[PDB]
C-alpha cells in the first residue's frame, strides 16, 4: 500500500518534472529579430544597431504575466503593444492522466525586479501531490547581461510595481 | 556560438545537480520511521485502538520546527517541547555534484499561511556561470499515510505551526 503511493507519488513528480522544464525552457527562449521588430531586445552588434537584434521572450512572460503591465522606455518602447501577444501564463497540462497546474509570472516591486517564477503542481487521481517551482533571473539568459548591455534586465525602478502585502500575526 | 553551446551544456549540469539535491533534501523531509510507544518522537499509533504498540515518527514535524530555527510545537505534537524533536537535524548546506556547488534549505514556514508547510529551495552555480534554483513545496498532507480528521498528524492543530514573522512591504517604502 506504502509501495503503490510511492509509486504514484513518482509519477507525479516526474509530471510535475516534464511541465516545468516545458515551461521554464519558454522563459529562457530567445530569438534573432530584425532591428523593425517591436520584439528587439539587445542589437547583436552594438556597434550596428540597423543589424540583427536578439530578442528575449524573458521580457514579455515577465510584464505579461500574470496581467499585462508597460515596461519602462528602456524596454519594447515602454509599450504594451511591444510584447508578444501569443502567450499563455497559465493552464493545466494532463501528462499521462495526471493534470498539472502550471503558472509563469513576473514578480513585483524592487525585490521582483528582473525575477520569473515558474511553479508547477501534479495532482495525481490516487491522491499524491507534488509542487515544483523554478526561480529564473533576467541575468540566466545567453548572453549573459551586462552593465553595458543590461537587457532583458529592466532598469531600476523598471519592473512591474509592488503589489503591497501587510502581514502580522496579530490579524 | 561555441560559447552558447558550452553555456547550454554547463545549464543542464547544473540544472542536474540542483535536482538532486532538491530530490535528497525533500526525501528526508518526507521520511517516516517506525518507533516504540515510550518514543518522544512518536506522532501516530500504527494501530488507532493500540497506543500501547509501536508508532509511526515522521520527521517533517522535526524539520518543521527545527528549521531554521527551533520553535516549540503546540501541546499535542511532540508534547510541546523542543526536546523532543531530533537533534542533528542539518537545516541548510552547501553540496558539491560534479564540481558543482549547490546550496541547500530546509525549512517550515510560518503564520497561518505556513501552517504545515515546508519548503526545501536549492540553488546550483556552475563554476563557469550558470545558476539554477529549484524548490519544492511540502506539505503535512504529503506524508504517508495521509492525515485524517480523526488523525490529523503531522499536520498542527490551527494555531500549532511556527509563529508568523510578519512583513509589510509597499511600494511607498
Amino acid at each position: 500500500r506504502a509501495s503503490a503511493q510511492a509509486r504514484f507519488a513518482t509519477d507525479a513528480k516526474a509530471a510535475a518534472v516534464q511541465v516545468l522544464e516545458r515551461r521554464s525552457a519558454e522563459v529562457l527562449k530567445s530569438e534573432i529579430v530584425p532591428a523593425l521588430s517591436p520584439y528587439k531586445d539587445a542589437p547583436l552588434d552594438p556597434d550596428n544597431p540597423s543589424g540583427n537584434w536578439r530578442s528575449f521572450y524573458f521580457v514579455d512572460y515577465y510584464f505579461s504575466c500574470p496581467t499585462r503591465v508597460a515596461p519602462s522606455p528602456k524596454q519594447r518602447g515602454g509599450s504594451v503593444a511591444n510584447l508578444r501577444p501569443g502567450l499563455t501564463c497559465s493552464g493545466t497540462e494532463t501528462i499521462f492522466g495526471i493534470p498539472v497546474a502550471w503558472d509563469i509570472r513576473g514578480e513585483n516591486g524592487i525585490l521582483g525586479e528582473g525575477v520569473v517564477t515558474v511553479v508547477v503542481t501534479a495532482t495525481h487521481p490516487r491522491g499524491p501531490k507534488v509542487t515544483l517551482g523554478r526561480r529564473v533571473t533576467c541575468y540566466d539568459v545567453y548572453p549573459s547581461p551586462t552593465q553595458d548591455q543590461p537587457a532583458p534586465c529592466p532598469p531600476p525602478g523598471g519592473g512591474r510595481p509592488g503589489s503591497g502585502s501587510w502581514s502580522h500575526p496579530q490579524f
